[PDB]
């Protein structure tokens, strides 16, 4: 019992420097994107006003209500116009292999998901079996690019040998010819071949690589067939790429953890000597 | 290259899943599309007022709409959280340039964060069942069977009740809280299905849930890759079997 005294203290001085490190987040986004919710929101009204005015037909509540039915669409897709009445299919041959993948890579992207109870529960197990299988595969993309960097590393240590501060120089030349590879080069071609730009390029990026998924940027969802499995490729060896790089910004906010401790240690003790 | 092999494994499951996929959401894709086109002709027809060219603009403003329409105090309390948890429910994102390179290095640096905290969670909640467990173990195939107890307590917890609390608040059936129930402690999170969205002792507790049940899947999730790899180990000297035994008749 001596070790899980230390090991809750240790448990509740993270847990709230997480609750903290939420609410600095929270302030944060609040502040920056209320602004533009409040312009929408008003801009909103006033053209809904416009519309209204111009056609007080009967509508009001069957206006709201219509809207309400939009969204239900919306979530799927409100694809109704004179123009184009013929739809394309979300759940095609790729799209559900498309599916599949975010599911089981935890991405979940959430552009389209399943209406069907019985899609639903397959989901369910094909998630519940999935994820550790793909944690498998990872794993072993994993150690095999680990394998194929420490050859190269092997390669470049000898040549700048002119032992302790080595690894600073080929962590720095992983972190860069990764950024490159799994990181810029994909943000590129996304920027072209999406029409995205370079920002939200980037951040498509991070938030796929991150297993985050917002939705708001897919590679595959838009209507505009050697691009698709090539993203998805990509995907798994980013993934690869990203858990490390996560693994070793964990390790540096140990260490800088560790080492503010003792430095607050070091600040009680003295107090201005 | 073992994990090639399994490469194939994953490529052929996530066929087999697409079939299923698509076999079990293209009709009702096809049902909702023409009751869709139905229902714009009724009230095009009901109301002569809205044109053909007059409902396209609205549809498409209201396609606007839907990346915008949230942000309160607690509403990005809650996306952070679903940042550094890689949930990322998606049902309010950033906007902003700013907004979405903050986002960027929020996650960067909460998700190691989280999951030290996560660990330690973890680690807590593994050793408060470890001590009932011993004492239920010393009492009575018995790590199958505490096995089995485990899941079955914790799906009770971490399922059962936040479901029905669930279906009781937020409206929903126990098909669609099972499934929320999941695809968030999976850190899935499509979007479909959000605690906290579709507009004060509720959110908290929804979100500390969260938590805990994402470390109780974490250690579901562990154990199913110990049972995937156990059959795996044991199809591999099946085959082992069958291959020598199809060569000794062959002999003859
Ligand atoms: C070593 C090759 C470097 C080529 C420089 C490419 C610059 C193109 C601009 C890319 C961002 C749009
Ligand atoms: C859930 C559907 C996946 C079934 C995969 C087939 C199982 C055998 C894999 C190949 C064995 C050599
Ligand atoms: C119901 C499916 C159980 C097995 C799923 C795939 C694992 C089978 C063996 C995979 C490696 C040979
Ligand atoms: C965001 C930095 C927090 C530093 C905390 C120091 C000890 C609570
Ligand atoms: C501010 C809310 C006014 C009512 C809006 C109802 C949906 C159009
Ligand atoms: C556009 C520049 C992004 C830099 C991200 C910073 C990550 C530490
Ligand atoms: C479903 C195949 C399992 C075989 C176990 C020996
Ligand atoms: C923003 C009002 C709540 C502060 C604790
Ligand atoms: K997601
Ligand atoms: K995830
Ligand atoms: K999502
Ligand atoms: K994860
Ligand atoms: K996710």
């Amino acid at each position: 019992s001596a070790i899980n005294v230390m090991k809750w203290k240790t448990v509740s001085t993270i847990f709230l420097v997480v609750v903290l490190y939420l609410i600095i987040g929270a302030t944060v986004f609040k502040a920056l994107e209320q602004p533009q919710e409040i312009s929408q929101r008003t801009t909103i009204v006033i053209q809904r006003e416009k519309f209204l005015r111009a056609h007080p037909c009967v509508s009001d509540q069957e206006l709201d209500e219509l809207i309400q039915q939009i969204v239900a669409a919306d979530n799927a897709g409100i694809i109704p116009l004179g123009a184009s009445s013929n739809q394309v299919s979300h759940w095609d041959l790729g799209s559900s292999f498309f599916f599949a993948g975010t599911v089981i890579t935890t991405i979940g992207f959430g552009n389209i998901s399943p209406r069907t109870e019985g899609g639903k529960i397959f989901c369910i197990i094909y998630a519940l079996l999935g994820i550790p299988l793909f944690g498998f595969l990872l794993a072993g993309v994993g150690d095999q690019l680990g394998t194929i960097f420490g050859k190269g590393i092997a390669k470049v240590e000898d040549t700048f040998i002119k032992q302790t501060k080595i690894r600073i120089i080929s962590t720095i030349i992983f972190i860069l010819f990764g950024c490159v590879l799994f990181v810029a080069l994909p943000a590129v071609i996304f920027k072209h071949i999406e029409g995205w730009s370079a920002l939200d390029a980037i951040y498509f990026v991070v938030i796929t690589l991150t297993t985050i998924g917002f939705g708001d940027y897919v590679a595959g969802g838009s209507d505009i067939d050697f691009y698709k499995p090539v993203v998805w490729f990509w995907i798994l060896v980013g993934l690869a790429y990203f858990a490390a790089v996560l693994s070793m910004i964990g390790d540096w906010l140990r260490v800088i953890a560790k080492k503010t401790k003792e430095a607050v240690g070091e600040f009680r003790a003295h107090a201005a000597e």
